[PDB]
DNA sequence: AATAACCGGAAGTGGG
DNA sequence: TCCCACTTCCGGTTA
Protein backbone atom coordinates (compact mmCIF):
# COMPACT_ATOMS: atom_id res chain seq x y z
CA UNK A 1 0.00 0.00 0.00
CA UNK A 2 1.35 3.17 -0.78
CA UNK A 3 2.20 5.71 1.96
CA UNK A 4 1.04 8.88 2.49
CA UNK A 5 3.81 10.95 1.94
CA UNK A 6 4.78 8.67 -1.67
CA UNK A 7 0.85 9.81 -2.33
CA UNK A 8 1.38 13.34 -2.13
CA UNK A 9 4.88 13.76 -3.93
CA UNK A 10 3.15 11.43 -6.70
CA UNK A 11 0.56 13.86 -7.25
CA UNK A 12 3.05 16.93 -7.62
CA UNK A 13 4.90 15.40 -10.14
CA UNK A 14 1.89 13.86 -12.33
CA UNK A 15 0.37 17.82 -11.47
CA UNK A 16 -3.04 15.76 -11.55
CA UNK A 17 -4.54 18.07 -8.54
CA UNK A 18 -3.08 21.41 -9.09
CA UNK A 19 -6.01 23.11 -7.93
CA UNK A 20 -5.69 21.13 -4.36
CA UNK A 21 -1.60 21.09 -4.26
CA UNK A 22 1.49 22.57 -5.40
CA UNK A 23 5.12 23.78 -4.86
CA UNK A 24 5.93 26.71 -3.08
CA UNK A 25 10.03 25.97 -3.48
CA UNK A 26 10.47 22.31 -5.17
CA UNK A 27 14.43 22.48 -4.93
CA UNK A 28 13.82 22.32 -1.25
CA UNK A 29 11.00 20.24 -1.22
CA UNK A 30 8.48 22.86 0.12
CA UNK A 31 4.74 22.46 -0.86
CA UNK A 32 1.50 23.73 -0.08
CA UNK A 33 -2.38 22.82 -0.02
CA UNK A 34 -5.24 24.90 -0.82
CA UNK A 35 -7.50 26.06 1.64
CA UNK A 36 -10.35 25.79 -0.61
CA UNK A 37 -9.42 22.53 -2.79
CA UNK A 38 -8.00 20.32 -0.16
CA UNK A 39 -10.86 18.04 0.91
CA UNK A 40 -11.16 16.78 -2.68
CA UNK A 41 -7.57 15.98 -2.10
CA UNK A 42 -8.32 13.84 0.78
CA UNK A 43 -10.94 12.14 -0.30
CA UNK A 44 -9.07 10.44 -3.36
CA UNK A 45 -6.87 9.67 -0.73
CA UNK A 46 -9.10 7.44 1.59
CA UNK A 47 -10.17 6.02 -1.78
CA UNK A 48 -7.00 4.92 -2.85
CA UNK A 49 -6.50 3.30 0.56
CA UNK A 50 -9.66 1.12 0.62
CA UNK A 51 -10.38 3.20 4.27
CA UNK A 52 -13.78 2.40 6.00
CA UNK A 53 -14.65 6.26 6.28
CA UNK A 54 -14.27 9.16 4.12
CA UNK A 55 -11.41 10.35 4.49
CA UNK A 56 -10.52 14.35 5.38
CA UNK A 57 -7.80 16.67 5.37
CA UNK A 58 -7.81 16.77 9.04
CA UNK A 59 -7.71 12.97 9.30
CA UNK A 60 -4.72 13.91 6.52
CA UNK A 61 -3.05 16.28 8.57
CA UNK A 62 -3.62 14.20 12.10
CA UNK A 63 -1.31 11.34 9.43
CA UNK A 64 1.15 13.96 8.19
CA UNK A 65 1.81 15.02 12.22
CA UNK A 66 3.82 11.63 12.58
CA UNK A 67 6.11 12.22 10.23
CA UNK A 68 7.46 15.34 12.02
CA UNK A 69 9.37 13.17 14.46
CA UNK A 70 10.76 10.57 11.67
CA UNK A 71 11.59 13.55 9.21
CA UNK A 72 9.84 12.51 5.91
CA UNK A 73 7.30 15.48 6.09
CA UNK A 74 7.67 18.61 8.36
CA UNK A 75 5.18 21.58 8.86
CA UNK A 76 6.51 24.85 7.70
CA UNK A 77 5.70 27.77 9.57
CA UNK A 78 3.57 28.89 6.52
CA UNK A 79 -0.12 28.28 6.23
CA UNK A 80 -1.30 24.86 4.63
CA UNK A 81 2.88 24.49 4.07
CA UNK A 82 4.87 21.32 4.42
CA UNK A 83 8.24 20.06 3.56
CA UNK A 84 9.72 16.85 2.32
CA UNK A 85 13.14 15.23 2.96
CA UNK A 86 15.82 14.87 1.15
CA UNK A 87 15.26 11.27 1.60
CA UNK A 88 11.88 11.69 0.28
CA UNK A 89 13.10 13.46 -2.77
CA UNK A 90 15.79 11.19 -4.30
CA UNK A 91 14.28 8.26 -3.94
C1' DA B 1 -19.81 34.44 17.08
C1' DA B 2 -18.24 31.97 12.61
C1' DT B 3 -14.57 30.06 10.34
C1' DA B 4 -10.41 27.77 9.93
C1' DA B 5 -5.60 26.51 10.88
C1' DC B 6 -2.98 24.01 14.06
C1' DC B 7 -2.05 20.51 17.85
C1' DG B 8 -1.83 15.68 19.93
C1' DG B 9 -3.20 11.66 23.27
C1' DA B 10 -5.24 7.51 22.82
C1' DA B 11 -7.67 3.69 21.00
C1' DG B 12 -8.78 1.00 16.66
C1' DT B 13 -7.37 -1.31 12.02
C1' DG B 14 -4.05 -3.49 8.46
C1' DG B 15 -0.71 -6.38 7.25
C1' DG B 16 2.78 -8.33 8.40
C1' DT C 1 3.32 -11.20 20.25
C1' DC C 2 3.96 -6.99 18.79
C1' DC C 3 5.35 -3.46 15.46
C1' DC C 4 3.78 -0.91 10.80
C1' DA C 5 1.57 2.88 9.03
C1' DC C 6 -1.83 4.98 9.53
C1' DT C 7 -7.17 5.93 10.95
C1' DT C 8 -10.49 7.38 13.91
C1' DC C 9 -12.09 9.66 17.86
C1' DC C 10 -12.22 13.53 20.96
C1' DG C 11 -10.98 17.58 22.09
C1' DG C 12 -8.05 21.84 23.00
C1' DT C 13 -5.63 26.23 21.21
C1' DT C 14 -4.77 30.32 18.19
C1' DA C 15 -5.82 33.62 14.67
NA1 LIG D 1 -3.82 2.92 23.83
NA1 LIG E 1 -18.00 14.44 21.48
NA1 LIG F 1 -4.44 33.49 9.79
Amino acid sequence: KIRLYQFLLDLLRSGDMKDSIWWVDKDKGTFQFSSKHKEALAHRWGIQKGNRKKMTYQKMARALRNYGKTGEVKKVKKKLTYQFSGEVLGR
